[PDB]
């Protein structure tokens, strides 16, 4: 039996990575390129929609539309759960991980209080795994998951400390079906990492939610994706594995039917999947 819906949302503050970014990686990398920052690249690149790492709006953008909320989207493509980004060259200019996004949000309030009615949306951790795998990180995966969880819990604690009361935290996505992970033969490692984060994080958030009198919703993206991918025709999906828009090793022409694809590129879902995700995330809240 379902419980009562949560109260309406009129403002979202979103923190996260490429699964939420609505233009910040693009703005920031243009700034970095203008400044001559070593190793900078234009992100996300040419084969993307309006600076999103997809062919359309991210899930949190759809969530805000569903709930009738304004969105302040602080997410940066590549963001890790801690201070920095998958893109290490960014750290000389700005700390764009979740912790850095929280710092910049709290430092730009301009003498106003945190809005205790705003929903603080957190969606991060994938880059902790991708960085570890791509650059031979030292930690065993279980320790890496522990650090991801700690970092996320610390972000909620810091936002709560400053006055935030309402949160929606998204689980790890199903990294084990990401095309880049399949191509890297890293399915089992992704499974182990995502299971560890998803078992521990909601336990930690429920303790903090009770301690600090927060409203904190947990969104299980893994259950969500598993349901989509077991019953794709129900949702009008045909292709679950191939990217619509290949980019590795090089850019190739896009599929003609992107709304029938799960993945846009080798990491990121299509606008169609983002739409279903945002609708699913809106399900706990009254309009």
């Amino acid at each position: 039996h379902t419980s009562p819906l949560l109260a309406p949302v009129r403002q979202i503050h979103a923190f996260g990575d490429s699964y939420s970014d609505n233009g910040e990686s693009q703005r920031l990398t243009r700034e970095m390129l203008a400044k001559g920052i070593a190793g900078a690249q234009a992100l996300p690149g040419e084969v993307y929609w309006q600076g999103r790492w997809s062919n359309g709006p991210t899930a949190v953008e759809v969530l805000a539309r569903q709930l009738g909320a304004q969105l302040a989207d602080h997410a940066v493509g590549g963001a890790k759960s801690g201070a920095d980004n998958y893109y290490g060259w960014m750290s000389a200019y700005r700390h764009t991980g979740l912790a850095g996004q929280v710092d910049a949000y709290l430092a730009t309030l301009d003498g106003k209080p945190v809005d205790g009615q705003a929903l603080h949306f957190i969606f991060v951790s994938a880059n902790d795994f991708f960085e570890h795998e791509d650059f031979a990180g030292e930690q065993p995966l279980e320790q890496l998951a522990g650090s991801s969880v700690a970092n996320i819990r610390a972000a909620v604690q810091r936002l709560g400390e400053a006055g935030a009361r309402r949160f929606l935290v998204v689980s790890s996505t199903d990294l084990s079906v990401v095309p880049a992970v399949v191509a890297g033969n890293r399915v089992e490692r992704a499974q182990r990492y995502l299971q560890a984060v998803n078992a521990s994080l909601p336990i930690q958030l429920a303790a903090l939610r009770k301690t600090r009198g927060l409203e904190l919703s947990w969104f299980d993206h893994l259950t969500f994706s598993r349901h989509l991918r077991r019953n794709p025709a129900r949702y009008g999906l045909v292709e679950l594995d191939a990217p619509c828009q290949p980019t590795q090793p090089s850019v190739r022409p896009a599929c003609a039917n992107p709304d029938q694809y799960y993945f846009w590129n080798e990491w990121h879902p299509t606008r169609r999947v983002h739409q279903l995700a945002g609708e699913a995330m809106a399900a706990r809240y009254a309009r």
